[PDB]
């Protein structure tokens, strides 16, 4: 009973329960002469929680908090966007309105200022390299390599085994890669390949875009791409 699009009234944000201390958050939006969800996730941060990307676009990030307040009710301290896109950074002024501090790699935050998406605040130190990992609170965040995007970051949470894919991980109903304006379809494959070596224990897998899963969305995308 994961929410899909027909689920998400148009504006709404639904929480799904991952693991204890774990949500996803699932929005819809207009792309491309289709609605898309996409996914974000929410993780427990001691007495406050760690936001992982918006929940793509400044409607959908307002009803993001409001039903985090509602269902948690823990204040969302940080978020961190993982990669330059706007399911991933639209909706940071309104989280920085709402006193979230906000967070991206210093690539993410270039190009985003580039291509005139909202611009995180504080740039994430040790990602600049592919395979360079470092802890952010209960999470570790993960520079893979270019894939869906030069910038993109993946992130794990040790104490449930999830692993966060972003949009450099399709959902197993994908049938193509989706926006590859931005992506490295050389790379994508052997990025992939670098998160299967890394997170060999991973027990969910939840992609940018869809339906959880299990490691065999990893496989999945790299076949697709090589595809
Ligand atoms: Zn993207
Ligand atoms: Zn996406």
């Amino acid at each position: 009973e994961y929410p899909t699009v027909n689920e998400i009234p148009v504006g709404e944000v639904r929480l799904y329960q991952i693991a204890d201390g774990v949500w996803s958050h699932i929005a819809t939006q207009s792309f491309d002469g289709a609605v898309y969800p996409s996914n974000g996730l929410i993780v427990r941060d001691g007495d406050e929680l760690l936001l992982i990307d918006t929940a793509w676009g400044a409607k959908n990030t307002a009803a993001l908090l409001a039903e985090i307040e509602k269902q948690i009710g823990l204040p969302v301290t940080r978020a961190v966007s993982t990669h330059f896109h706007d399911d991933r950074v639209g909706g940071v002024d309104v989280l920085r309105a709402a006193g979230v501090a906000t967070y991206a790699s210093p690539s993410t935050r270039r190009l985003a200022e580039a291509e005139g998406n909202e611009i995180p605040t504080h740039s994430l130190e040790g990602l600049s390299s592919s395979g360079d990992a470092v802890r952010f609170g209960p999470v570790e965040l993960f520079y893979p390599g270019a894939a869906h995007s030069t910038d993109n970051l993946v992130v794990y949470v040790p104490s449930a085994n999830v692993l966060y894919g972003g949009c450099a991980v399709l959902e197993l109903s994908r049938t193509s890669a989706g926006n590859v304006a931005d992506a490295d379809l050389a790379e994508w494959p052997t990025s992939v390949e670098r998160i299967q070596k890394h997170y060999p224990e991973a027990e969910v897998v939840i992609p940018g875009h869809g339906l959880p899963g299990g490691l065999d969305l990893l496989q999945h995308t790299a076949n697709v791409v090589k595809a």
